[PDB]
């Protein structure tokens, strides 16, 4: 099944993290990243006297169950999501966010997929579209269509 991950870091300096949670994404058991979509940088939500945000998707083949690759990504925001700063382990930076799990619709206590606001992001859709421009979703809307209705700007990148 091919299931599509959202990978968001507002580290000052966020390459590294977002490298590092790339790799591990890799080395998921019974998976294998397909494709990965460019690095956007987007503005944050609510006050804007926060830090920016590295934006990606990433397609990843996988034969897991979608809550076991759930337990996967938050396995590495637990592992890889802090950076140390100098006293101490900072603030988590990273987010690792399942949009799609193929064609499933899911609505557990633990995970909403199709993910519960990508509608609303375009910091979500636009990297998607570059790596899946002609994405259905389950319920058949269009990846496109939401991004032509809504006329979201195209991000920067990184
Ligand atoms: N599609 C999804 N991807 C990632 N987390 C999800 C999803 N749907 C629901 N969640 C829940 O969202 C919470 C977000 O956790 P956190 O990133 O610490 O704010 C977790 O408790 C998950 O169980
Ligand atoms: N530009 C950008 N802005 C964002 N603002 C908020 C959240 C996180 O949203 P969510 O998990 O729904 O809730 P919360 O922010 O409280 O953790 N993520 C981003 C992001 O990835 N990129």
């Amino acid at each position: 099944t091919v299931a599509y991950i959202a990978i968001g870091s507002n580290l000052a300096s966020p390459l590294e993290q977002v490298n590092a949670a790339l790799k591990a994404l890799g080395d998921i058991p019974e998976s294998h990243i397909l494709t990965v979509s460019s690095f956007y940088r987007t503005p944050p939500l609510g006050p804007q006297d926060q830090p920016d945000y590295l934006n990606a998707a990433v397609a990843l083949e996988t034969s897991l169950a979608p809550e076991e690759l759930l337990n996967h990504t938050q396995r590495i925001e637990l592992q890889q999501g802090r950076v140390r700063k100098a006293e101490r382990w900072g603030p988590r930076t990273l987010d690792l966010d399942i949009m799609l799990f193929g064609n499933e619709v899911i609505n557990t206590e633990r995970l909403t997929v199709p993910h519960y606001d990508m509608k609303n992001r375009g910091f979500m859709l636009w990297p998607l579209f570059e790596i899946a421009p002609e994405l259905v979703f389950p319920d058949g809307e269009m990846l496109r269509q939401i991004l032509h209705t809504r006329a979201f700007d195209k991000l920067n990148k990184w």
